[PDB]
């Protein structure tokens, strides 16, 4: 009756664990098997389906125009129903006819789930902005300049305050250590009043944040919705070849899609793989450096089924369409449009929908939710303040040399 | 001549600088009429624009299901072809003709972008409540006048704390960064102990309660995923109706989408809004309270004009299309059909789908420049900080220049008269102010009331002011009552009673500066056996501590009976203290400072003896 | 045909807006009323609702034996069915036939929803147990003794450690300000090094918990489970009466419910109230005096509709069921009989139960999610810290008079 | 004579200290068993009793649905009268009589009671890593001997700073608490200064972690609601088979239950449990990985015998009902059934009920004095920071006996003669074991490998341990590579190339000890002008400097490829240092003391010109 020209997928066909314990025609699931078993017997035909193993999709290609995969089988009439996640498109259309779209789906970019990020070197001041920094210095300097000229004017022969030790009274005062030095005038301790109350205010600003840090973690969205992947250039796109993804951005016309096309043909060395299966793996193993452009709807699946390390970004970039191929004047084809449109409008399609997806198992708030233990702090949380540290250490050192020449030079006294 | 139906809807069509004086066709502009150039132009019909009357999409009710719309003109027979962002549904699908897409779009959710309020000056402060600073600078008066009185005793050597020097160590004390010297005194060690372990705690309660806000304010996270959306009742959401997202969220099998439209029709008030604008104007209005479901190219268009307070979040919910309709059995629809995927593979559609996209860049691209995530403090979290410190500089500056020109006039008697004078001033204003606010019943005022959400704001309900000794009531139902604690009139009754539970310690601190002023009396007149003026200055500053005492009763027992009201949202509240408590609070600081006063009174008459 | 008793009690029956607009049979509404709409059609009969408003479930009363209320309709037949809230019992089974239950509940004890606490006087020490406040100062007074006694022996004329000031030393290490003195020996600067080392940890321990206090709220369950009932004697517990949650507390025989009835009735003065209405009001004035223990099913509606204050508490205490009351050998029981079966075994029922409790809107994570803004601390959060404070400087003054007297008597010298 | 089925379980029907010794009916002993006797003699009948072959209670598959268990007993004609816990269901309602429930009862969740896990002893450190704290000590050494050489340089007067005062001074800097004076030189101040810095960030880093792990620990909330259990993945539940609750759950009309059962169907390996006790024991052996559905009577009964580890949460999820059960016929079933409503009407069940249930108090009441709900430290939180204080005192005497003794025989040319030698031996003792440590290829450990969960720990899959030149590969498939890391061979390759990193710092530290020992031979010779000696001293100071940061490079590289692995909880990882960091480690501190010594050699010396 009608042979079916397929290929497997995750969640679309599947190969069960009973292959050679179940013999017939059920020993592939899925999705696709559901709505190839739904369309066949309200239509009343009986399947076949076989898989051709060479996996391509299938382009009329360049140089030569043949019809790679499932698509060579069914424009050459070797079989003849054709229920798969096939893109229906204008040089796909004239060849052969094709049924209403399954469901809505789009280009959509995959990457590597955002972890912990390398803590930097200098990430101890995170929790304070760059103008605070400043203008903790600026007014650190200035506070000591303030302290030194009040003490010169006040004797009530004694005084202790020059313009290095109100440094070092500032200084101390900003580290939360005592100081031997006390300002000994009205004048003097509201300086030394108001700069201890910023200190007080501060030093809690930084513990608190340092706090609220660690407490909740927050993780970037590197590239968002496109516009983030048109000025990024340290990633490498990725789409397959023989299909859809490849001659959409072929076909690119707006500005943002022209920025694509350009990177994608002028690469290294994935200009684009040979599976989607490779494509998850490739992402997995690039760590942030590459992103995969795929299906929307394979992506959503990946990132359900429970390695967890996927994270589908932004939205949908295009609108296409997966319908029942069929041949051009199909025997069948009529019969198979309306009753796809049969399925929907009573919504047994959405519930398939609703079925396939949901059952394989989550990874969602739940690992979010409760797999966290906070972490101890890393040598690399802290390590900028031991390179201040050493690098005090070796700068004392220079300062203590530059000071034995001009205590040498007291000669000729 | 054939007839163009459209809506008036942004950026496809758009008004006109010459709203009624231009001619024809050209009296609109946008999209859709440029696209109907197109159209015409590459098939061959000159065209007469129309607009719908009502300026709703389409409608089908459980009815006769004339579409109430656009559509209904398109169908019946009023209009030709329709060249207008109408949404292919299969509903519309079976009931008229529509060509290829020529545009991609998605449900998407517009809420308010988060306008970051720039806090207050002096908000570095909030951890801690206002009540607290001002009873720690009670406290920090009051250890170091204990300190002074410990120290400055009558057999004492070499006992360096004055009042300059008490003032100069608990400050150091409190701000924990050391000081110059210890007290060398059994006495004096214990004042310094228990402040101590006084400064111990309340730093590390600002630092907790620091913590406690910014680890909160990163716990909040805004809502995009669409579930979070579902979920959260404090964000109300609502979608055009008579459109294609109301059918949409209808007939959804996604169980979160169900909980949506379950929400969205029994929702109080209707949250359907017949136009974008006035949709996109109560996101706008709502401050955040309320968000808006809509079509991808209309929240994109919207959000590059230039009020720039709309932001998209999520993806694309599904992904419907426009296409250009026609009635079933029209002629046209063909030479139509094909026209569309005709400037599709020029890129002629994709032109203008750019032109007036990228020409309203008019926004400044705020969202390229305020989505850096950043979570450090700013300038504006800590700036009175640095306030207080430019304040406390041109002060010192400021008693500098002084000290510079008292010190040259005194280098180049008079302590005994004016210092027995002015605490004796300092004594009669500290008894008088305290006596007027113990008689004063506008100690605190209270303002029940009642909320009001939206196009509307606030409503009191009841209100009074009240006293120590007993209450006198204000303008809820204007009945005044001067109704005693005693007799009683709910929770401000609650309070009236809590109110009495600190009612002996301003009492007997009116006691202590009755027999501290009429003891500073007998001294005025007989300077001799001067041991009674500094009794007397020991009841001034045990005066001021049961004062001290006084206040973190009332304010404790107003809090936790403020703590006590059940938490509706919908009753709002409000507190204040009167006069009379700011009579009670300078009659501290004048209590103390002659109890000071007192002790140099008697420093110098000893040393007259 | 057939006379509905029944009492209206939300969301049973309830009164809609639609009073005196709309007229007909249709305006009251409830799940009561879907239940008895169901059970009415599939039998063939039409209802005729109404509630004799005296407000009595009703039980066989003591001294004069009368059917109150509902009951009393159906016993004296001045009405037919009854689809109502309403027990079965042995007492009500023997008058009159019973239907199959609709759910199964239990009595159940409601609570005020539990608030933010009265913070105590001395609650600023919570973040540290008993046991650690005592071993610190027991440890504050063991460190002065050793550094006390290792500063006699060593030399290497003005020996400045006393027991009086080891005392003072330790105690400025305590608190985190600078001592004038320091140990001038090895065996006494290693006191000073651990004990430096103790209140490093100690003071960030006590800053670190009391974020962790402000951050997350945890809420006290004062009663749980019915054995803590049994103990806890400051809470009046509170039941209907003429109803089954009042003769079922007298026929306690399990001796946990044999310490109820003692107290339920030797008490003042809620012995009973009259209304479920009236003891929701009850418990929202209680505060936490009082509790209201009532049927399951009405106690998880109050929870859900919103003014957010009730809690319902551990789990149920009985087994009670809601049947439609039924004469006698009834005209229609029987077939009410098998059609409450026929709801039941196809979830219609359930489906029902799922759509009248659900629908009215939920009070549960939604505000615990976001509507929390931490707020400021109190006065009495850090209350006794001032009166430690001021009951430090009196007790100052204090010795600065015993000071006199033993100054004073270094007289006869 | 008639015939009763029972199933064992407890307490319904319990075994007897006479297992086999005794006779009859009394063979076994029971609440079930007591009952009995009750349903016997007010009806009159005299009762033997049997028990099920199987031991499951009631199974309806899709089949001829023959019940294979007590029902099955009950119906087809091998027993008379059932008296057991078995629930009263629908379908076995139409099948057999029931009589009225004499019991009330419900599903209810038990989980494994958390036993507290007494954390270690020296927990308090756990915020910071121990690498932190091996690092601060290294570095608390380093500026203090800094410090020293900045100080006691060779003009300097009147600097206090000896090398003990500078290790004083780091001390009290570092604790915050103040010190005795402040270093009067401006290099003195820089190494201060930083020092300073240092101390500011690792304290609120304490602290704020400290803060991190309470808060993350209060968030975490133990399941409960029965809707945490149904969410949450990690803790898997399942029920008894071939009963009644494996039957509610399965068609019920909740939709928190129907994920429930759509979990345990699909869910891997198969949870449900033939009998009770090993269902209470899979909760056992988890530690709280594994949870248990069941009736609330037997939870109850489990909860007090004393294990005492397994506690009800939530409530009754439904309310069914136990009920002595009679065929289809039975004559006897009616006079069974008003006899269970005649032991009602006088608590004769209730009594009984009772008996079991009390008289079982073994547990000692341990829900009565735990869940007093505390999040307070206890003294086993902060232990070893008591233990360190304890250890502090008890040294500090014994430096005090000892410091006793060395006076006395002190008061009543040594310093040269021994500290020259001291330090060479501590110079070649420096220089020899950084470099077997350079030359040793036992730097770093690890073993990779995969996780196992139940009846089943540990695999590991590969192994080897490291060096800084050159790898030296383990038991990993047993390949004895002394592999080069410019000769590759994944993540673990990754770490080696990262090792790389840090590879000239000990060679630079190895080249300025043996400038440093080669220089200290000269000084040996001829000690006359005794310059070279001091400049000798800057060589190791700077040399342990370098090998500072030599070990923060080599740490930090390896923390970081830690975190750089995608954490897969099946794949587990360890790493450890080796005898060579210790090599290092302890070459640090025989250089700085090495480099102290040498500028008290030019101190002695100095003066001897």
């Amino acid at each position: 009756t009608v042979v079916v020209t397929t290929i497997l997928e995750s969640p679309y066909v599947m190969m069960k664990k009973n292959h050679e314990m179940l013999e017939g025609n059920e020993r592939y699931e899925g999705y696709c098997v559901d709505l190839a078993a739904e369309i066949a017997k309200h239509c009343g035909f009986k399947y076949k389906l076989t898989i051709v193993g060479d996996g391509k999709y299938g382009a009329r290609d360049a140089d030569t125009k043949i019809w790679n995969g499932m698509v060579g089988e069914l424009v050459y009439g070797k079989a003849d129903i054709a229920i798969a996640p096939l893109t229906i498109t204008l040089v796909r259309e004239e060849v052969i006819d094709f049924s209403k779209p399954f469901m809505s789906l789009g280009i959509s970019i995959m990457i590597k789930k955002p972890q912990k990020s390398k803590p930097g070197v200098f990430s101890f001041l995170d929790p304070l902005a760059y103008e605070i920094w400043m203008c903790i210095v600026f007014a650190y300097i200035g506070v000591s300049v303030v302290l030194f000229l009040v003490s010169r004017f006040s004797p009530y022969s004694t005084n202790e305050f020059g313009i290095f030790n109100s440094l070092w009274f500032s200084l101390g005062a900003f580290m939360q250590q005592g100081c031997d030095i006390s300002p000994r005038s009205l004048s003097g301790r509201i300086v030394g009043g108001v700069w201890w109350f910023f200190t007080l205010i501060i030093i809690s600003s930084y513990t608190a944040n340092l706090a609220a840090f660690l407490t909740v973690e927050r993780m970037v969205s590197p590239i968002e919705s496109a516009e983030d992947l048109s000025k990024q250039t340290e990633i490498a796109y990725g789409t397959l070849d023989s299909g859809s993804t490849k001659e959409f951005f072929r076909r690119s016309k707006i500005a943002v899609f022209d920025k694509m096309w350009t990177y994608m043909r002028s690469a290294e060395p994935s200009v684009f793989v040979r599976t989607t299966a490779e494509g998850v793996a490739r992402v997995r193993k690039s760590k942030g450096k590459y992103a995969y452009l795929l299906e929307s709807t394979m992506n959503e699946y990946i990132e359900q089924r429970k390695p967890c390390d996927t994270m589908k970004v932004g939205g949908n970039l295009d609108s296409k369409g997966y319908g029942i191929a069929t041949p051009k004047g199909s025997s069948l084809g009529t019969p198979v449009n309306l009753a796809v449109l049969k399925l929907s409008e009573q919504g047994v399609l959405d519930k398939l929908k609703n079925k396939w997806w949901y059952d394989k198992g989550e990874c969602g708030a739940k690992d979010s939710g409760s797999k966290e233990k906070t972490s101890a702090l890393s040598l690399s949380n802290v390590a900028g303040v031991f390179y201040i540290l050493v690098g005090g250490l070796g700068l004392a050192m220079l300062v203590a040399l530059i000071e034995f020449c001009y205590k040498s030079r007291a000669e000729a006294k």
